[PDB]
């Protein structure tokens, strides 16, 4: 199997991501380099989808300047049918990745973290704010994370996580949307990456769920672990108000990051 994208033909590999209208192809190019390409299928978009689309790309296309911790994008090709994007590829997503693992390495967690930080940051300095962060949002890419999206495009559905609840902040269930929402989402990543799970994981039903997120009176748990600063990080990141909350430039100067 094969496929042109702005004149250069690149043969598939694998099929390494789905979706409804949808596809991620790992794939090899002429000179037998390895890269990911994202297609969409057009068809059955509509005008306001299709800006979602090409803002996402925008910013994609623009962002990747400024952090070399957001995915590359190479090349693209867009037309009324269809969209390619030509990209660097990951070895996997840190969702997959997580639910793979029984126990990670503190420096791969502190690591990890760091280029979540990073990417997010870079984000919220072009007036973005996610606030639909989660797991599979990051890319393993040479032991680095990467970010491979920015909350624009409409989303859709045909490993997986989409529409879940678990990193939702508490001010998004009310509804404002600052960048302290970001916050919130990579309070929780953090959170699975140090007990194994997120801090409302264990309430099944979803309506339950959502009023203990918004419920000051409920206590969230975070058992004693020999890294004292993560312990701290946590505890701010997931501040139920806001004003409360840490902040990006915050999170990047403390001691969990820097010391050691
Ligand atoms: C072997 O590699 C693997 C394996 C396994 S797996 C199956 O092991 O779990 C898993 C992963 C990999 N690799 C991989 N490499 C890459 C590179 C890039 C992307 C990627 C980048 C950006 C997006 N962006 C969007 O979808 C956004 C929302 C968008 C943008 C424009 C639109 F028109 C519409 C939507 C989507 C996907 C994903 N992967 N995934």
């Amino acid at each position: 199997q094969s496929m042109s994208v702005k004149g250069r033909i690149y043969s598939i590999l694998k099929q390494i991501g789905s979706g409804g209208s949808s596809k991620v192809f790992q794939v090899l190019n002429e000179k037998k380099q390895i890269y990911a390409i994202k297609y969409v299928n057009l068809e059955e978009a509509d005008n306001q989808t299709l800006d979602s689309y090409r803002n996402e790309i925008a910013y994609l296309n623009k962002l990747q300047q400024h952090s070399d911790k957001i995915i590359r994008l190479y090349d693209y090709e867009i037309t009324d049918q269809y969209i390619y994007m030509v990209m660097e590829c990951g070895n996997i997503d840190l969702n997959s990745w997580l639910k793979k693992k029984k126990s990670i390495d503190p420096w791969e967690r502190k690591s990890y973290w760091k280029n979540m930080l990073e990417a997010v940051h870079t984000i919220h300095q072009h007036g973005i704010v996610h606030s639909d962060l989660k797991p599979a949002n990051f890319l393993i890419v040479d032991g680095m994370l990467k970010l491979i999206d920015f909350g624009i495009a409409n989303q859709m559905q045909p490993d997986s996580q989409v529409g879940t609840v678990n990193y939702m902040p508490p001010e998004a269930i009310k509804d404002k949307i600052s960048p302290k929402s970001d916050v919130w989402s990579l309070g929780c990543i953090l959170y699975y990456m140090t007990y194994g799970k997120t801090p409302f994981q264990q309430i099944i039903n979803q309506i339950s769920k959502l009023h203990a997120i918004i419920d000051p009176n409920h206590e969230i748990e975070f058992p004693d672990i020999p890294e004292k600063d993560l312990q701290d990080v946590l505890k701010c990141c997931l501040k139920r108000d806001p004003k409360q909350r840490i902040s990006i430039p915050e999170l990047l100067a403390h001691p969990y990051v820097q010391i050691q």
